[PDB]
């Protein structure tokens, strides 16, 4: 239970990429991904976003770190690290330092003892550790009300968050889009099953990316998003 080194130590993190049960030391400049067989030293300066996204079956949470560059484990490389929390687990911190230090490094955002629930608290240390926003849904509500939409990416089903400024989807593979990347996005019609469309995303960089099966409810909510979002859909006739 003691820290040693480290700040704060949370401990048995349910990971999606990578896949497994990790804990998190929480370093002044890095986080230590300590897992049963690898280890990841990964400096907050390569942390390129943070997203708080709330799962679609309203009890879990997901807590999301764009890394820049990935971490390497073999030929395979993590883009991203996701942790997936109940809303309903909660959590007892101390920091290892007294309270003149955390007053003195965290500017008021930060108490030597906190309680909460665990994915606030993971949201709360990281943006004090980190020079990014925790980035939640905007306004984007879907057919049913929930704030992502399922979907098929690559080999395996997910989910895609619009968000203010970009598309995420979670979590195998993860991919995060910005606005300022697209070119046009598509609405196609779907060969899998009737009642579904496809979503292509073309990026200005030359890179196609598909979210199929999108069931057909969902499309005047999407359209309308796309459309308040300035993206162009090419084609519009056909």
């Amino acid at each position: 239970q003691a820290t040693g080194d480290a700040i704060c130590i949370f401990r048995e993190l349910q990971c999606l990429t990578p896949r497994g049960r990790y804990d998190i030391r929480i370093y002044p400049t890095f986080l230590h991904l300590h897992g049963k067989t690898f280890d990841y030293k990964i400096p907050y300066t390569t942390v390129l976003r943070l997203f708080l996204l709330p799962h679609k079956d309203q009890r879990q949470m997901f807590f999301v770190i764009s890394l820049d560059p990935p971490i390497k484990q073999g030929q395979t490389r993590y883009h991203f690290l996701i942790l997936l929390f109940s809303k309903d687990e909660d959590i007892s911190l101390t920091l290892n330092m007294n309270e003149e230090e955390v007053e003195k490094r965290f500017e008021g955002r930060l108490t030597k003892n906190m309680s909460g629930s665990l994915y606030e608290m993971v949201s709360r240390v990281m943006k004090a550790l980190v020079n990014r926003k925790i980035t939640v849904p905007g306004n984007f509500q879907g057919h049913s009300g929930a704030q992502c939409i399922t979907c098929s990416y690559k080999a395996s089903s997910g989910l895609l968050y619009p968000l203010e400024r970009g598309f995420i989807y979670v979590h195998k593979p993860p991919v995060h889009i910005r606005f300022d990347e697209i070119s046009f996005v598509n609405f196609a019609r779907g060969t899998t099953t009737t009642r579904s469309f496809d979503f292509e995303i073309e990026t200005k960089q030359g890179t196609q990316y598909t979210f199929s099966s999108i069931e057909r409810e969902e499309y005047g909510k999407l359209f309308d998003f796309v459309n308040a979002k300035k993206l162009n859909i090419k084609n519009r006739g056909l």
